[PDB]
This record gives C-alpha cells, structure tokens and sequence, in this order.
C-alpha cells in the first residue's frame, strides 16, 4: 500500500488526528 490513498484518509481526519499532539 503505497503512499498514496493512505493519506487520503487522514486528509479527512485531520481534525482528530494532528489536534491530538496538543
């Protein structure tokens, strides 16, 4: 699984996923 679909999720959960580092 290349990196290609993969961040297409996080793309979509970005705002639970980079909001977590706080």
């Amino acid at each position: 699984w290349r990196p290609y679909l993969q961040t297409e999720y996080y793309d979509v959960m970005t705002v639970i996923s980079p909001p977590e580092f706080g």
